[PDB]
């Protein structure tokens, strides 16, 4: 048991109840009970984390992220249009990894985003295909103690249409291989299945899976409604990425999300990233179905892709979240940087200082993404019965002084190193900034061997690391 | 006296952009007197050598222009406002009643956030130097500190009464905080910047100079603006004015802002203008024209919804753009490293363009080219040999900027502010292993909580809500 | 009849001076027609219709209610509009304004009037908004927020070419 004491508690209940010098009882994974010090004495624990001068919230929830691919960052990955960095760097990159080099993403990705506050991440595999790779990430995903949806991607169709603009952008690095991950639909179905039937459920509950149909352009009718059944049958959601780029924007001569709708794939468990070249049409679409979302507002920036609709959705009520994306098109796993981005951007966009608050911003990366996942029963909250997904931040440092308004200093001031102690399903995964799965005495050789790694990856795909200083 | 900075990599942002592994520097009087590749050259003795070994040694940042006193307004007071709603009833109030005690817990906090994150040059721009104290207040936190400032002292000498009907309104949001006026005659603003510089100008060590601030071509005359001119020119300093930051400055007379003071000669060399966003192509072309500097404050446009300023037509003239992070009540951060990362995005989005901004264009806005916004590149900016000492740190072996293979995308891509370890000033330690000289670890949390009371009671005396109700619509 | 009826009383208690040359040229285009002023003092707007109220609010079997209904927002003080706010508050009843019908309405001192209604309080969920042409998004926002009632003029917009709402 544990007791969480004299902190703030910042809710994300459905009062948006901001209770000061207040505790936290937490016991089998769950909080079982609050209060407030002036007026309870909090149950014994078997022990107490003094939360004095901090504030808790529940953990951050990163709605939509691709993991494996962090190891591609930090020179090689930025300045490119999405199907540029696709075939020239995700993809290639992707399969130059070795099974033990996933571990080490996995790990690196995991101590970036608990420092930073995640508590629960939507992981896209694209890479699940590779044999040993499942095996691998699951076993550093359940060591750390990370609450995880794998959604497992697949791609059963040919997009025929797009072959001589790939071939021109494979040109601009012509000693990277151009890749396949097609999987014909019978084969996908079976390997989502067995991957469903080992892992759901397991690391005490903490590890999910979904299917992810790729895109409306790469999945079949047939394809697509598989997931759509087997997300009702076995009570999870399904997800797929949408109109993330202007050549996505006509299947067949309408929308996604028309084409979609034509065939009854939009429903309430359906998640979609992205929504950049969407239209109000679309959005109603998705709102009339009570479609999920995730927001990759920074990558979409990082892309050239745009700015989706966000204000429009969030005023329609819709359940969206925020995802920071992949590793290597972000390049940062810190939520909350991002949430200062989506704070911004919409309002330079908008010319409206007030087009969302930081109390929404916030809500987007707690309880509203909890809802884009179909898990707000469980997570996103300090509210009795859900599980304990609990942060403590300091905001006793320059940056965030003075602090008055919570959701203000967070979102506008905070830089994502506040973060102190985690707990995730009851376990602290980080305490004083020290991860229980990365503990100090190894993170720089850990970080060296990332480093190592990431090199060796790049040489054997081929691609460059450090392109020649450019200014223009 | 002397110090030898080994073992590092250097990007020196100098003529051919060197990035040069395992190097050196040696520092002398306040001056980088030389630099070389450790398997080439042995470095000369010196009475201390910092270790840089496994770190990255860069030119200071450059914040090329902010307003510091109003950092103890953030927190919650600040945010959801227009330009004008947000300047009425937020900065004139708050600022009013800050006393100069205040004053100088302000600066200190934001020269320690700004060092913490690389600063080391700051073009303050005072608009309260007008309140008895004020100045002294500040000057000796400067000075103590040891950061580079250009102190900007903003004038209004001018009533612009159209804006009356539109000000009463914003007023009857915040209705018991009170209206408040800084206008001055123009002589008295012209003796009170004269006496400031001759106070002030080039004192601590050269790290402090002055320069007058025309707020805008609507607060102020003619005859202000060509004194400020003409005052840059007889001292070899600059003159600076915020240009175009809102859709009710657009239109000073019928034409733009910059076209009103093309028409009168007030566009030239020595001009830095602040903001730029409600710009066209022709605007562009005359600041070109006359070879006026920029500062862009990407973050504050968006914070206070103003737009977004045209920054890639400016760099792609060859134009000294530079970035500032605003105010410490628009942003709401002094951290030049997330601003950065901000410029990078909002330009790729608005733009659908991946490439629209390099990193390494990104940090030479950080460095190189927001001293030419200044008009200090031959003294900072860049690790060359001549140039001050005022050089960085960061190490980069943290989660978040590893792996690391291209220098200025993963610092521009990946870093959020904290990995700058060590900070040097005018060749002095300012912050070594994140400890800073004038803010030491012992006292540093008794001085948030002072800012933080301090804060909390100039909002009462000014009557503004500190922490409005829960919100999500 | 036996119809029911809300009786939304309107006023103007204020000049909109702005617009007179304007109002010169479209009058010149049917010159014999005579220019009219409504106008009255605040307080003889309050006064005429509380008694309208007094005597005809919940008349004809309840069928017959009684509003404030202040013009616009350049027609009617900030002083005059609250009055008619905290009387539909009082009286359990509404109130109503005509909002943005036209691109000469769209600027109450340099804002919309949305937004110069929301600088003082005056959208809350007893205010009727008709018209809504002139509409950005933050004004739908705005509107959104308080709760404010709106109708919609769709037919009308058209005919005299103001657009749609
Ligand atoms: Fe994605
Ligand atoms: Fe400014």
């Amino acid at each position: 048991t544990l007791s969480i004491q004299h902190g703030t508690l910042v809710t994300m209940d459905q009062y948006r109840r901001v209770l000061g010098d207040s505790w936290v009882h937490v016991q089998d994974g769950r909080i079982v009970a609050l209060g407030v010090h002036a007026e309870s004495v909090p149950p014994p624990a078997d022990r107490v984390i003094d939360a004095r001068g901090k504030v808790v919230l529940p953990g951050f929830i990163n709605a939509h992220t691709h993991v494996n691919q962090i190891l591609l960052r930090g020179g090689p990955s930025h300045g490119r249009q999405f199907y540029d960095w696709l075939f020239n760097v995700v993809y290639p990159g992707q399969k130059a990894m070795r099974p033990e080099d996933v571990a080490v993403a996995v790990r690196l990705y995991c101590a970036e985003a608990v420092r930073s506050g995640i508590t629960t991440i939507n992981e896209n595999a694209d890479s699940a295909i590779y044999p040993g790779n499942i095996e691998a990430a699951m076993a550093v995903y359940g060591e750390v103690g990370v609450r995880v949806v794998y959604a497992r991607m697949f791609f059963d169709r040919m997009d025929g249409r797009i072959q001589g603009y790939v071939d021109a952008l494979k040109a601009r690095s012509p000693q990277v291989e151009l890749c396949s991950i097609m999987e014909e639909t019978a084969v996908a179905k079976d390997r989502i299945t067995a991957l469903s039937d080992q892992y759901h459920g397991t690391a005490g509950g903490r590890i999910s899976v979904w299917p992810a149909p790729a895109t409306t352009t790469a999945v079949t009718v047939e394809g697509m409604r598989w997931a759509q059944a087997f997300a009702r049958d076995r009570a999870v959601m399904w997800t797929l990425h949408m109109a993330e780029s202007d050549h996505d924007e006509r299947i067949h001569g309408m929308s996604p999300a028309e084409y979609m709708e034509c065939y009854g794939l939009l429903d309430e468990r359906l998640q979609v990233a992205h929504c950049v070249y969407f239209d109000r049409k679309d959005v109603r679409l998705l709102h009339r179905h009570n479609v999920k979302v995730a927001s990759q507002v920074v990558s979409n920036a990082y892309l050239g892709s745009g700015v989706a609709p966000v204000p429009e959705m969030v005023e329609r009520g819709m359940a969206v979240g925020i995802g920071t994306d992949n590793g290597n098109s972000n390049d940062s796993v810190n939520m909350i940087g991002d949430m200062k981005f989506m704070a911004h951007i919409h309002r330079a966009v908008h010319r409206d200082a007030d087009v969302l608050t930081p109390e929404k911003i916030l809500e987007m990366a707690t309880i509203d993404g909890a809802r884009s996942l179909g898990m707000d029963h469980e997570i996103g909250s300090i509210e009795t019965g859900k599980r304990a997904d609990l942060i403590l931040l300091d905001l006793r440092h320059p940056q965030t002084t003075p602090h008055h308004h919570l959701a203000a200093t967070i979102v506008f001031q905070a830089y994502g190193n506040e973060v102190d102690t985690v707990l995730i399903d009851g376990n602290v995964v980080m305490e004083n900034r020290r991860l229980s799965f990365l503990p100090p005495e190894r993170e720089l050789a850990f970080l060296e061997e990332a480093q190592s790694r990431a090199t060796a990856i790049l040489q054997r795909a081929n691609m460059v690391a450090n392109p020649a200083w450019r200014s223009l």
